[PDB]
């Protein structure tokens, strides 16, 4: 017998029983999953056959209380009772959860399916040992739940903060896998830091895996780790203004390491975004082909710059932002949308479900749109987005905002983060996409993110005004500025340059 | 909140959600038939979605609670106490019903579904407050489930060898008007003792474009209590057959010229449709489908039943209906039964299509046929005659008769008169006897109409058995007889002694 | 290096790649075969089948069995093969002879006697052997079409050709092929029998083939429980006592399958000789009927039951050796008889095929020693007991004590026993007669004598019908009697009928 307080719900395996593969049994599988992780254990399908049902939950009862392990039936609340179960979980559109405390009496774990806000303060409005854990809506797409982001995920943290249910468990759940986890795992955590996932639930993944206790030793890897390092520059927290050295050494970098810079967009942006890269003596290359992608990752320092309202398919941009994750190359995120028409929003948040992100770049609507909300503002906006996104992320105006929000790729269960949206680093500063795209690109092993990314915005910025002097209007002043771009590299002297760099 | 003792299960109204008509609710189809008769009602749900289920079966209570009905739920045992349902039905493959018992506590009243006696033999290790009520398994077949009377017979009978005085009945499956009252009528405990308490519709209410008008069908047929399932007489006649009366048999169905439907064999065709024409009635042998109902139609027809015959149960099937919807007399004498396998399985089919007013079998086929020396063979054809509520033949060195018509009585849960009381006296076959049903007026009597015809037929044997040369003019000699006896009707005359069994 | 006559052809195996069983392969199935009988013929890229050749005559090699090739003539020449296997659509066999050279062994398809004819006016060293025809149907592509074609072998001198039967060869009908299967003069038979599917896609092939073995190197095919000795000396009035009162005692079942004018009037005989009739034609039923002490099958012909069925009871009967008695309201009376009844005689053995001077000549494949020669013919073309019916009634008796060998093959169509059976000037009533006769005999009955004694049975009946009768009507029912009256007092030394030799 087991209390609310003993429950681990690290690893959550959830089975399903028409699944299994040819010449395996579900205790089986659910025997290897405990060998080598899963915290906790849900029985539920029929093939129903409510009898047939008891005589497989004593049988696995047995085998988790074995390694001492809780087991959680769904939804069956009288089955969970009849077999002296160890909890229940429901979903949304099951007994309503007074009730179900009446029938179970205190002590017994209650599991519900929660996927937005709104049911989050109804959960609240019921007090303790009404709602103990929830399961946070479908992650990400699958087949395994017969009719039916990490975005999506916060703003269910968030409620849970916001009216303090401090006695309500979370675990995430839906389209998990090794591709995935890390990722989830880094980004699911409230906005004030103080909250992340409890653990992650998975079927597939080990149900229907033809070595269950290999796929198992996998997520353990995974889920008790605490770095994700998610692309091979730093990430270390830097607090001290970019110095003008430093700039030096970046330019430097990047135009030794001759970065190959993919461009994926429209039009208007192809031509104008090859001559940035050009000048800024690396190569741009304009492949939307699904076959290529993967082998053009694979080129030494390969950075991957996204525009959006594109002609590719959200079947080809999934498969890029994952190849260059998979090889922990970089990716900069600069929205032509974002959220400028229905469509656009859509797309948008879609790619954001899809990899993480080294950098994420908008104007000030692109930011608070993205922050889901002056100049005080367009700094707390800019944060946000940063923390939101575990990402660096620029804000574009007179003065350019940036704002370090990968807190070093640390991830921790329900802790989360040690730092809040409010408290990370953001400086400011008086073609930017695919500028940023080649200073990260030229990034060495030891190189800096963040450093990089503001070096970027300086060198534009500073362009920006020698071009703005040296032209006759909008024709020569696109074409000077690639020019300074050009003149101001080919000498690194940023003791030069315009642009002012304070702190925010 | 009922008890157990206060479940009237008489009319019991199952609901089936994915089979409503268009337009039409189920609070609609439940409310019409609570306004008339539906005792009791059960509600189910397989494919939704948990919480729907809990609202529908709360809008429901309050309706049945409003006409006084209980409402019992299955299989989800969790909703049943959730909602304070009155009770919950369980399947042979659901929760084991001691776990049951022990979640919702005494009370409840708990239904199981039992097919087979060894089913009532497991309800019986359990004792009372266990199982409260049963569902006998499907007596016909349905499209409803997704996965006959004598075999509900079987169970009512272990129900009594383990005195489960505390376990009510209803039947279930294929329940239609066109079957009600016969399945009322033969469904009772060998020893008369217990009946079905109730019957169980789905489809016939739930389906229906008028459940109104449905329902009040259904009610009329419950509560009832003859079945008058052939236009003779049916009293009990404790006076051996009369002379008297043997002439007048033979002399209504000389006037009455019976049309003799034969459904046989290829050797029985020719040498029955002698038989019939030598008793003054004309044979017909068609065994074609649309012919039937016209047939049966033809005053004072008759349908003669074989086995093994080239014919598809599909049309045996509409025959036997197509003469009980005009109450005509039905005979039946298996040429198998229980001779093979194959025979075996098509008989028993047969038994469940309708009523019969004779059945005809030598030792082995009437041994058979109560499910089993000379004072055997006695207890065997009463057992047939109870059985299947008819008269019942057994031939041999004697000819056995017995009546289990009872008057054509039935009602719910009584049942009754055993095996062991009803009359039984003691004295080709098939056709005589087919004639002699076949000509009696409404006023007239099934049993002594049937033992005329074995006395007849055992009269016309001993004077062709003496005027004969061997087998071939035997056959011959037989048929004369038979024409000669009858042209006379002077049953004082007769060689056969008729004595009481 | 083998040469023609060291070529023994007893059990051979065909092989056919794409019909083997998952797990198992041809090298695995072939071996299996090897080790419990089988001469073996191969039958994708021809590069791959090369391989596989070599690969498999190392196998026969090994086991000192010849190795032979089909279709391709240059992979045999290629592979130093012992010999090739041609259809009829394949190269003529003049060109293979002059590509192969003699030595090699030639083997040829075979299924009509036209093509004995060609393959005899090309003498020997040109075809060797002959696989005769599709005998039963399969799908992996009867006895009397063999017949005809080891007929042809004869009647041509073609000494120098052996020959296999193919086709649809099972246990369940390997010994009635290899005991019907026999030149009209008796002096030729199969040499022995071709399987493919029956090892090939077995799953345990070991053990398929030593059943088959079993069977080859048997001489005994005894198909139904009760005597086939031959007799030569005449029925004795004891004996055809002794028939009589074991048919009364044991109350032999007897199914008919007829049309519905026979229906009645063979139940009343089969009533009349003390045993109990059944005019069942449902499928299920027949292997439960069949299993019924003393159980027996009566067919008749232009019936309303499906082949299927027919084939069904046929066997059902065979295969617990229970005798069946064919008498053909057909037969060869129309085209689709004539069609079905040949269709009819390949389901298994018959005790008794009774047929009239037309159905007899038919059969025979075709006065008074005319009717006796054909009579003769008939028994021992279907290896059973054959009844002529006419003014004299014919028997005679080709069961040969139920011999069968390979090549050898027995007893010529001449030289069985027949004898006669007359009364004077007086039909499916006779059918249900002998049914009833042979139904009744023990396993130290005889089959001969009882068909006898049934033929004399009736055949008295008759003249005694015929005299206490006013016309056809009472004629019928008289006969029915006189079958009572005559078995009720078995005293044979009074009854009219005159039983010769022939
Ligand atoms: C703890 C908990 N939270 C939510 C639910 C509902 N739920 C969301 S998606 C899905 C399966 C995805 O598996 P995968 O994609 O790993 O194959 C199910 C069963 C539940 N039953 N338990
Ligand atoms: C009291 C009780 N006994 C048995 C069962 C199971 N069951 C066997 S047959 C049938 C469908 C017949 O519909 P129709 O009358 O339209 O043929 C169902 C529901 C149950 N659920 N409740
Ligand atoms: C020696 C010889 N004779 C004839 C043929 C032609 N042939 C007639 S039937 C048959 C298949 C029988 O398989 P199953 O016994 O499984 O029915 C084949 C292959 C040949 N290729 N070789
Ligand atoms: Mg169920
Ligand atoms: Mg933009
Ligand atoms: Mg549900
Ligand atoms: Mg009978
Ligand atoms: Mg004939």
């Amino acid at each position: 017998k087991f209390s609310k307080e003993q429950f681990d719900y690290s690893l959550y395996l959830v089975t399903d029983s028409g699944m299994i593969p040819e010449g395996k049994t579900l205790y089986g599988q659910v025997e290897a999953g405990l060998q080598n992780g899963v915290t906790l254990v849900q029985i539920r399908e029929k093939d129903a056959d409510t009898k047939f049902f008891i005589e497989e939950a004593l049988q696995i009862k047995e085998l988790c209380h074995a390694h001492n392990v809780p087991l959680i039936i769904n939804d069956r609340i009288d089955v969970a009772m009849a077999i002296g179960a160890d909890g229940i979980h429901v979903g949304q559109d099951d007994m309503p959860i007074p009730m179900i405390r009446k029938l179970v009496g205190p002590d017994m774990v209650i599991g519900w399916s929660v996927g937005f806000p709104e049911e989050v303060d109804e959960l609240s409005k019921m007090g303790p040992d009404m709602v103990d854990y929830i399961g946070v809506g479908t992650l990400f797409p699958t087949l395994t739940k017969k009719n039916p982001g990490t975005a999506g995920a916060i703003r269910v943290l968030d409620a849970l903060e916001r009216n303090n249910a401090h006695w309500c468990r979370t675990v995430g759940i839906g389209g998990l896998h090794p591709d995935n986890i890390e990722r989830v795992l880094y980004q699911c955590v409230s906005s004030n830091g103080k909250r992340s996932l409890d653990g992650i639930c998975v079927v597939s993944d080990i149900i229907a895996s033809l070595d269950a206790a290999k796929s198992t030793k996998i997520l353990r890897g995974l889920i008790d780790k605490t770095d994700y390092k998610f692309v091979n520059i730093g990430l270390s927290t830097k607090n001290s203004l970019t110095t003008t050295d430093e700039i030096q050494s970046i330019i430097s970098n990047t135009l030794k390491a001759r970065p190959l810079v993919q461009h994926i967009t429209n039009k208007v942006h192809q031509n104008f975004g090859a001559n940035v890269t050009l000048a800024l003596g690396s190569s741009p290359i304009m492949s939307e082909i699904q076959s290529e992608v993967n082998d053009l990752a694979a080129i030494p320092h390969a950075t991957l710059l996204l525009n959006t309202g594109s002609v590719a398919p959200p079947e080809m941009l999934k498969a890029a932002i994952r190849a260059y994750n998979d090889v922990k190359r970089p990716i900069v995120f600069d929205p032509v949308g974002y959220s400028a028409t229905e469509t656009r929003l859509l797309l948008n948040n879609k790619l954001l479900t899809f990899g993480q992100f080294s950098c994420i770049k908008g104007n000030s609507s692109e930011i608070l749109g993205l922050a889901e909300l002056s100049n005080e503002l367009l700094i707390q906006a800019t944060k946000i987005v940063a923390f939101k996104y575990k990402t660096v992320a620029v804000c574009t105006g007179e003065f350019d905002f940036i704002a370090d929000g990968t807190i070093e790729g640390k991830y921790s269960l329900s802790k989360g983060t040690n730092t809040s949206v409010e408290d990370i680093p953001c400086v400011a500063v008086e073609s930017l996409g695919s500028t940023i795209a080649c200073m990260i690109g030229g990034q060495p092993s030891e190189g800096n993110l963040f450093h990089a990314v503001v070096a970027g915005v300086m060198l534009y910025k500073a362009a920006g005004k020698i071009a703005s002097e040296k032209c006759n209007g909008s024709g020569s002043f696109q074409v000077e500025l690639i020019d300074a771009l050009y003149r101001l590299t080919r000498e690194n002297t940023p003791v030069t340059w315009a642009p002012k760099l304070t702190h925010t």
